[PDB]
């Protein structure tokens, strides 16, 4: 016998389609190849493509699919349709699998609504733990959407029991609105900034800020994005940049590698796809967790009995027998995925026991610690803590030096020819620069003070010079 | 909704809860018929709908009103308490204000059990 699985995706159709359809096909083909899971049954599916929005058409497709009947449904990807989809699934006792976060049903939790993605409050206490490890009492966080506070709510509660002070900013829709805000960031000196935003924005956010050039060793940057590899990788700065973030995609266990590079070679064999800046060929979180959900379907399937096709109406309310048994057996589904260890609490279908590996840039990578739900911040690596005889990053910065005219420290050289460059002067200071550069390599150029004084107060509380 | 459509009316009132309001809007704009909403509904931030009739006051207006009052009374040290993260969607910009100014703002949260809020 064969198994029927149905999936509907709502996406714009005026560019090449979403890639998770291809990932789903790859997963089902791969499990069809392997007979070590289930030899007497092979997965079969009908794929349906519809334009996004217009949840009425989604209801029509749901009726068409239940006319055939399957064991689970994938999609839709918009919150509007999924409400009615879960309502009808509860009406017909059909368990539903989803691969994207939606607004949680706190008024009444549906028994049939199963999602595999780390929670926003999960990221919230994870970032609580990491900021407490870094012991900083002044940080600035900024988001772009009303759901970002759902990710950073416990950071908002942090002052209620700590001495932390928070500087929260908001990003208005469109990528042209960050230009004023970064100017105010110039006006007010802060170095501890958090960008709580989707990964699709992070590429051009980094591009813009490097266009201004605010990444220096003065600044420490952290993103709420759970994948740093997928983002554009231009950060090979010899100026020193503090970049930190999460990682959930496993890279070790060379079987996992074989999976990731077979995906990477199957992506490139197709004609190139234009992108916004994100590197194409490496795993994305949504498709990886969808792959894990396909394997959830498989592990649910091998213990289930033979499939029985059913004919029903979306306007009818007669339950179908096997829905409860697949729901119950899926409730105790346990496996190890690309995102890591998967299990479900016995009170909800939300994913649990999440893996969050912090990863930082220093190879212009390294293990520091992990976080897990059954404990706190597991500090795995204590770091090797290198110290160098000469501490400079290959001397790739022009030092800004401001000076004034005073004998014998600074004076014009005795010559009758026009003066140019950084050698229009001489003195003890220029010496100090030359031996410091020789002993500790670094670049600099001379600038004159526009004021012409050392600096003093004016009774206004503002210094000068 | 199907029963009302079969019966035939000019418009639909409610429901109070937005969970059913989303579906009501789905059917109503399926055949493009006006529907009026009673209170706040989460705006469609991916698609545009011209059938959105909400008479509930805007979050932006009340937020700018309260920032106006707090700036008028000119208190430089204030605190704010909110029932949950859902609360902050009304007062985004009150706590954005110390960007242009220097208000020392303090933030705390109400638990789901408000009958015993004596600790906080």
């Amino acid at each position: 016998q064969v198994l029927r699985i149905g999936g509907i995706f709502e996406t714009v159709e005026n560019e090449p389609v979403n890639v998770e359809e291809l990932a789903f096909k790859f997963a089902v083909t791969s499990i069809n190849r392997n007979r070590t899971l289930m030899p007497n049954t092979t997965l079969t599916y009908d794929i349906q493509r519809i334009n996004l929005f217009d949840s009425f058409e989604a209801s029509r497709r749901a009726c068409d699919q239940l006319a055939l009947g399957v064991a689970a449904l994938f999609g839709p990807s918009h919150s509007s349709s999924v409400s009615a989809v879960q309502s009808i699934c509860n009406a017909l006792e059909v368990p539903h699998i989803q691969t994207r976060w939606k607004h949680p049903s706190v008024d009444s939790r549906d028994l049939f609504y199963i999602n595999l993605y780390p929670d926003y409050a999960a990221i919230s206490r994870a970032v609580l733990d990491l900021v407490l490890y870094y012991n900083w009492k002044t940080v600035t966080v900024v988001y772009e959407d009303s759901t970002g506070l759902i990710r950073l709510q416990e950071l908002i509660k942090a002052p209620s029991r700590y001495n932390i002070k928070i500087k929260i900013r908001q990003l208005p829709p469109a990528n042209k609105d960050a230009k004023p805000l970064l100017k105010e960031m110039k006006k007010s000196k802060e170095f501890y900034v958090i960008f709580d935003c989707s990964h699709e924005t992070a590429a051009e956010i980094l591009k813009q800020i490097l266009f201004m050039g605010m990444m220096t060793e003065y600044y420490h940057y952290f993103f709420t994005t759970l994948d740093l590899f997928a983002l554009d990788l231009e950060l090979y700065r010899y100026s020193g940049v503090n970049m930190t973030g999460f990682r959930l995609l496993n890279i070790d266990n060379p079987h996992v590698s074989s999976i990731i590079e077979k995906w990477s070679m199957e992506r490139l064999q197709a004609p190139p796809r234009p992108e916004t800046g994100l590197l194409d060929g490496m795993m994305t979180t949504e498709a990886a967790l969808m792959y894990d959900a396909v394997y959830m379907v498989a592990i649910a399937s091998h213990r289930a009995s033979q499939l029985t096709v059913s004919s029903l109406q979306c306007h009818r309310h007669k339950p179908w027998r096997l829905g409860p048994r697949f729901m119950n057996l899926i409730k105790e589904a346990r496996w190890d995925g690309l995102t890591g260890r998967i299990t479900f609490n016995k009170t909800d279908g939300l994913r649990k026991d999440f893996d969050l590996d912090i990863i930082s840039l220093k190879e212009e990578w390294k293990k520091i610690g992990i976080w897990n739900s059954n404990s706190g911040l597991n500090m795995t690596d204590g770091n090797r803590d290198r110290s160098n005889n000469i501490t400079d990053s290959l001397a790739n910065r022009t030092l800004i030096v401001t000076t004034i005219l005073e004998e014998p420290y600074v004076m014009y050289r005795k010559s009758d020819k026009p003066l140019y460059g950084n050698d229009r002067f001489e003195g003890y200071c220029l010496d100090l620069l030359k031996e410091l550069s020789n002993i500790l390599g670094f670049l600099y150029d001379v600038k004159l003070v526009p004021d012409g004084k050392y600096g003093a107060q004016n009774d206004k509380g503002e210094w000068n010079g």
